[PDB]
């Protein structure tokens, strides 16, 4: 049944065809059950085994390194008997390292708590239904509850369903709706018809929602609707967004793959092009069935050149560290691939109560009466320090320290905030804090009348768990609560019949205790109280009391407002009809006005500042809360986030509002509005949506299940550490110690591991370009291998892979955090950086093979044609006599490979440096910058010698130890790599744009 709220009571009965005085029968039951399902949130999953570990491989990337592997390994078996005792070794580390980097991407993935689990948390098991088997309720399974049945609530209980209020039993019927609105004042219920169709959650006060507890009362209602068609049920849909979008880095990852394995194939048709005169001539070594292992050779050659396999091992391990280094900072992160994320940040989106607000009522400002004089009447006004329940806090005037006990009124707003009150306060001494025990708003007159202390009750001595009632205690000592006379709507105000405990104060006599809505109280009073004494209300001491009341609930305070009063002569015990609340109003008639107290939810400390701070760094602030307009809009004034005169006519929004505007509209008041209120929790998703619509990375800060939709939605979700699970297990961060500085922190965090990440990711790519030129010149030019696959692994994971890990811990910049967020789609090499490194690239193409020709000419262990004839080396077993004259086996020494590997090692070596700034010559910016840097490029070279000294190593690597001399000649064509670079960057940073 939708729109129950809009119609009566009667229709929803007859939608059902039910009786209010039955219910559903055993057949209604059974039949409604097969139509409308079982009442319950369906349970998620998808992450088969069988599917998790296909994902691993399913990145262009490491496909390629897989069919890469696999041809590897045919050649490794199809390859002369002369060593195949060593040759499946580059198959295996290929295999080896795909296979390590699938199983820890399923680990990030299995490890994954899900927030469906903890949604359903707030489904109870059982519910009261009346059903026409027998006039008793019957407390049966949540889950077998259906549209139509019969429910009954009571104080306590988890809503079963969404149900339609029937009848309230209790006076008033009290609801916590936080789990959609956020706030945790209770609602008052009614059972009249909301006519308006596109009402929200907050202004169906007919209906009772699925996942809410009722915090008082008792009521009787019909079922609606149940399972996902509830609004907890359009949280869990939401929630069901697996659909995984990757961030602007893992985007930019892609593309790189995409062109890549383009340009792969491409120099593969080159290489097959070249080689025109092949198979020109009567060749009978070069088999047409087999003699495509030239190709398939080079084919692997190329992949493993142009792949960083390294990459994404130095990204995490640079995550990993930048995580731990915000967990310092109170900052646990759930997703590392959000660290970066969030310094592209450029719009954070956040809920207010809990989030912005500490989410604990506190009285912050009263008055009672200073002096009346026929038309005069001044004020004694007070403010009150303190933004928790915790009785911290002291009460000032004129900014100053003051005893509530010196002021006679005081003593009796304390009184009637400590007696007029169904609540209390509790120290939670395994959280260390203090906590309330009843209604927000009660407890705020709890803690008030702690810190008052209007009778100067020692309480240093005593301890936390004490000092929680220890003043509210000490008036309950002098004048005993008999009986209450319950809030009820047509009043809207509530009072305590006392009298005094003990014969010192028999002068008090009874007396009744009143508190409510200002307007109804006030005009129930005939006189208003000036210390202890009393005179009658007139008009200006009525127009007095009500201006600054009205200016309190408006202005830059906005409080809620609570009018004090007593009965000074109460009617006689017996003549009061206790269980006629109807009745209530007489009763609190000819009162003597006492006080106002005014309270809110207080902002945290920090978050004014937090809001400027993210401002300078171009990041803009949207609060989008469940609570009402006009608080919303007094808070954002509070905290910045609008000017203290600012004009918000369109830049502030309730939910139904910004639904009513056009589709149109609605997308471009996200971009101009910064404040969204009385919203539903698919509103908050739905702005986030439309954020993202203008490809703006946004994040999204709150602490309450309906922030889940919207914490999920956004790249980054940010949840506050003493918020709900539902919250945490959605986002993305969790601010352990609340503060919202943190934001600001990790943030920072985050666009400072982007420039190190920018660096080493540079720095890597760069070293492949190199390694493809090399491969393509010791092809084109049908010179012999100058580097093979097994030698190009280890420079991408080892050789190169410590100084990438090292460029990831350069020192940030000083203005990071006063610049503008950048764009997302900025590429992370392009224009003149793009040349820039096509340069380098051809110089370390050069420098390998020429360090390998040069041995197979002008050097003295091996010389050869100085006519380039060394092209022809292919030739030399088949036609010895030709042009030879040596032995056939010297176009394979390990002493011309060594000569180009220790070439490209040292280039990235000495390019490692050139990576510890963009634009900035080595001199302007030392080395020794980056401490780790010059450590990483010494456990290199160590790594190196290693190679090519321990005998085990040199054999499977093909390499062989250098002379003073070979090492001289590596060092004379890879050290003037540096003076290259220096030069490029000069080009730029003088002439470009410098
Ligand atoms: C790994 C090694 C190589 C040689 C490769 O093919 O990289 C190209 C490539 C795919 C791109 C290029 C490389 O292009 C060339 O070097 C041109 C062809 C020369 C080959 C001649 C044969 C000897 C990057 C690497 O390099 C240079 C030096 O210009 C820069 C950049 O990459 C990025 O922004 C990095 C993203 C992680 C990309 O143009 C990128 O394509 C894109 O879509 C981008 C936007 O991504
Ligand atoms: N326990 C209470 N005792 C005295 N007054 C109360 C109590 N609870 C609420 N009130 C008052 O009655 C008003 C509630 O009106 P109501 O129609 O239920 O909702 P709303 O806050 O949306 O106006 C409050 O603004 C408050 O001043
Ligand atoms: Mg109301
Ligand atoms: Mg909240
Ligand atoms: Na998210």
């Amino acid at each position: 049944m939708e729109a129950a709220h809009s119609k009566s009571t009667e229709e929803c009965l007859a939608y059902f065809g039910v009786s209010e005085t039955t219910g559903l029968t055993p057949d209604q039951v059974k039949r409604h059950l097969e139509k409308y399902g079982h009442n319950e949130l369906p349970a998620e999953e998808g992450k088969s085994l069988w599917e998790l570990v296909i994902e691993q491989f399913e990145d262009l990337l490491v496909r390629i390194l897989l069919l890469a592997a696999c041809i590897s390994f045919v050649l490794a078996w199809f390859e002369e008997g002369e060593e195949t005792i060593t040759a499946f070794v580059e198959p295996f580390v290929i295999l080896l390292i795909l296979i390590a980097n699938a199983i820890v991407g399923v680990w990030q993935e299995r490890n994954a708590e899900n927030a469906i689990e903890a949604l359903k948390e707030y489904e109870p098991e059982m519910g009261k239904v009346y059903r026409a088997d027998r006039k008793s309720v019957q407390r049966i399974k949540a889950r077998d509850i259906v549209p139509g049945d019969i429910v009954e609530v009571a104080v306590g209980d988890k809503v079963p369903a969404d149900i339609r209020i029937l009848s309230i039993k209790s006076t008033t019927l009290r609801v916590d709706q936080s789990i959609l609105t956020g706030e945790s004042v209770s609602v008052i219920k009614h059972t009249e018809p909301v006519p308006d169709p596109r009402a929200v959650n907050q202004d169906k006060k007919n209906m009772l929602f699925s996942g809410t507890n009722i915090a008082a009362g008792k009521a009787l209602g019909i079922v609606a609707t149940t399972g996902v068609s509830t609004e907890i049920g359009k949280i869990r849909d939401q929630m069901a967004a697996t659909e995984q979008d990757k961030t602007p880095l893992q985007q930019k990852l892609d593309e790189f793959g995409e062109q890549l394995s383009k340009v792969i194939s491409l120099i593969c048709v080159a290489v097959w092009l070249i080689n025109i005169g092949h198979f020109n001539d009567p060749v009978h070594g070069g088999s047409w069935i087999r003699g495509a292992i030239y190709y398939f050779k080079i084919a692997v050659a190329l992949a493993v050149a142009a792949i960083p396999e390294g990459l994404p091992a130095v990204i995490t391990t640079c995550l990993a560290l930048g995580t731990r280094r915000m967990a310092k900072k109170n900052a646990i992160v759930r997703s590392l691939p959000s660290v970066e994320t969030l310094g592209c940040t450029s719009v954070i989106c956040s809920d207010k109560t809990g989030t912005l607000t500490t989410n604990q009522m506190s009285v912050c400002k009263m008055f009672i009466i200073d002096k009346v004089d026929g038309d005069f009447c001044s004020l004694n006004e007070f403010s009150i320090t303190g933004s928790t329940y915790a009785p911290e806090g002291e009460v000032l005037k004129n900014d100053k320290p003051i005893r509530s006990g010196q002021f006679d009124g005081l003593v009796e707003l304390a009184t009637i905030c400590a007696l007029c009150n169904d609540s209390s306060l509790d120290f939670n001494e395994t959280k260390g804090v203090y906590e309330k025990v009843g209604e927000a708003t009660e407890t705020a007159l709890t803690t008030l009348v702690e810190k008052m202390n209007v009778f100067n009750t020692e309480v240093r001595n005593l301890s936390k768990v004490e000092r929680a009632n220890a003043c509210n205690s000490v008036i309950r000592q002098l004048m005993k609560k008999e009986f209450t006379l319950e809030f009820s709507r047509d009043r809207k105000s509530m009072s305590v019949y006392c009298s005094p405990a003990k014969s010192s104060r028999a002068a008090v006599g009874n007396k009744m205790f009143v508190k409510g809505a200002p307007e109804g109280v006030i005009d129930r009073c005939n006189y208003v109280r000036v210390g202890t004494t009393r005179v009658p209300m007139t008009g200006p001491v009525k127009e007095k009391i009500l201006s600054v009341i009205k200016e309190w609930g408006t202005g830059r305070d906005t409080l809620r407002c609570l009018a004090l009063a007593t009965r000074d002569t109460p009617p006689k015990r017996e003549e009061m009809v206790l269980d006629d609340s109807s009745r209530f109003m007489e009763y609190e008639t000819d009162l003597t006005f006492v006080g106002v107290v005014g309270m809110l939810d207080p902002p945290r400390k920090e978050v004014m500042g937090s809001i400027q701070l993210c401002r300078d760094a171009g990041i803009r602030v949207i609060m989008i809360t469940g609570d009402n307009k006009g608080t919303a809009i007094a808070i954002c004034r509070r905290i910045g986030i609008f000017g203290e005169n600012e004009e918000v006519a369109d830049r502030a929004y309730t939910g139904r509002e910004f639904d009513d505007l056009p589709l149109a509209e609605q997308r471009e008041a996200c971009r101009r509005a910064c404040c969204f209120a009385r919203v539903e929790p698919s509103h908050k998703s739905k702005i986030v949506e439309y954020l993202q619509s203008y490809d703006e990375i946004t994040a999204m800060t709150g602490d309450g299940v309906n922030d889940a939709p919207a914490l999920k939605k956004a790249e980054i979700g940010i949840a506050m550490g003493s918020g709900t699970a539902v919250a945490k297990t959605a986002s993305e961060m969790v601010l352990a110690d609340d503060n919202f500085s943190t934001i600001v922190a990790a943030v920072e965090e985050g666009r400072a591991i982007y420039n190190n990440m920018k660096q080493f990711i540079r720095y890597l790519i760069s070293s492949n370009v190199g390694e493809v030129v090399c491969i393509f010149l010791t092809a084109a030019l049908g010179l012999p291998e100058a580097l093979i696959p097994v030698q190009l692994l280890w420079v991408n994971l080892v050789t190169d892979g410590l100084p990438a890990t090292a460029l990831g811990f350069n020192p940030p910049d000083l203005d990071i955090m006063d610049r503008p967020p950048r764009s997302p789609k900025e590429p992370l090499i392009s224009g003149w950086l793009f040349f820039r490194y096509m340069a380098i690239g051809g110089y370390v193409g050069a420098a390998t093979v020429g360090a390998a020709a040069w041995w197979f000419m002008y050097a003295e262990d091996g010389p050869g044609v100085t006519y380039h004839q060394l092209t022809h080396f292919m030739q030399c077993t088949e036609d010895h006599p030709h042009f030879e004259g040596l032995d056939c086996e010297i176009f394979e020494a390990p002493e011309p490979m060594t000569m180009a590997l220790s070439v490209l090692v040292t280039i990235e070596m000495c390019n490692a440096l050139n990576s510890l700034s963009e634009n900035q010559s080595l001199m302007r910016m030392p080395p020794w910058v980056n401490i780790w840097l010059l450590g990483s490029i010494c456990l290199s070279m160590s790594l190196h010698f290693l190679i090519l000294y321990v005998d085990p190593l040199p054999m499977i690597f093909k390499l062989k130890a250098l002379d003073l001399t070979q090492w001289l000649m590596v060092l004379k064509i890879s050290l003037p790599v540096i003076g290259l670079d220096e030069i490029l960057k000069f080009i730029a940073r003088n002439y470009l744009e410098g």
